[PDB]
């Protein structure tokens, strides 16, 4: 297992890089996260290495598509093992509820099922684009609720965020963070991706040796 | 290549069964669709294998992440040779912008590069869910013509707005569409077609592609 509740980016380009800094670290200090850089470039064989290294995974890759294609692919993940897996709210309560439900049958073992909200990309000027009028926060609001209705795990949202939604959701619901490490386990955070702090600094090990022990 | 518009959908639960059925069949009569559901099992390395047996392929993953993130994933896309990969509109302009300037180094030989706009599964209740209180049709048209602004080659969209995309976005502008038959989709100007059940459980594949691309 791990006690830490950081998950360090694993956006790299290429296996061997990702890898060595992957032999630099333990299982003990961090999860990792795949997204679609390394899983378009190395599929699931890659979140296979990690496993036979000891690491529980993140597989970051915000499914958004009907619900029957999205069941599928959350099922994939459960099947490949990983610990974490995320879906966009935006693809609506069907399809969350759909990759809910094709967790069921994995009972205590499957991932944690998250939803992506708003991406922290998006400015309001992005969503005037979408016909969306609310603020970031307001709309990611209303889909962080619509997650819980759902029944999902938690969301992805800003650690500014935290405080309000461990109000209005509940102190259960996972929020993870994609402000310092410290201020925002007390603001409610659960889990906390961290990248290039971690990959590129000189001892990532002692790094995160400070991150966790605030 | 073919000359087929057909895009035969290859959503199986495992290597084998999916491999059985393309084995049967030929290039020059169809493309095939990889997705999520076979994408997250078998990985890039699938589709090489496709590319191998001398198909084209449309990726059919849907990015919808971060601009830089969507960037690199499209990127990955065309270093793989795929025929097409796709994105949501939904994630911006930003977002489009930035996969169709990562598909620039490629040059001709880059995938083409499509936007959904609402999946065909959303009805106006799921829409409100969200706070969009635009009709489907609406919506997707929007999102359409955000696409179209930010330089990319077409739109995922049903045959019911073929004919208004081609009015409101022009006859260069690609519709792929995943009830009308084949020969009335390209009438109403369908480029390309997503085909599943209809080829992938038929009794002879190859006998129902035969018959779709002679109505064509
Ligand atoms: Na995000
Ligand atoms: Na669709």
């Amino acid at each position: 297992i791990t006690s830490s509740p950081v998950v360090v980016a694993l956006d790299y380009d290429n296996r061997d890089k990702a890898l060595a800094f992957v032999e630099r670290i333990d299982p003990r200090d961090c999860r990792l996260k795949v997204g679609k850089e390394m899983f378009t470039l190395l599929g699931p064989q890659f979140v296979r290495d990690l496993h036979q290294r000891g690491f529980e995974v993140f597989l970051d890759l915000k499914f958004h598509d009907i619900p029957n294609t999205t069941a599928r692919a959350v099922a994939a993940a459960a099947e490949l093992g990983v610990w974490m897996v995320n879906v966009h709210a935006s693809g609506g309560a069907r399809m969350m509820t759909a990759a809910r439900e094709a967790l069921l049958p994995f009972g205590k073992e499957a991932p944690l099922l998250i939803a992506v909200t708003v991406l922290t990309s998006m400015e309001a000027s992005d969503l005037q684009d979408l016909g969306i009028m609310l603020s970031p926060a307001d709309h990611a609001a209303k889909l962080a609720a619509l997650t819980k209705r759902c029944g999902l795990d938690g969301v992805v949202c800003s650690a500014q965020e935290a405080v309000r939604f461990k109000q209005e959701l509940g102190q259960e619901f996972k929020l993870v963070t994609p402000m310092t490490p410290e201020q925002a386990q007390q603001a409610g955070v659960d889990y906390m991706v961290i990248g290039r702090p971690v990959t590129q600094s000189a001892d990532p090990v002692a790094t995160l040796a400070s991150i966790n022990a605030s």
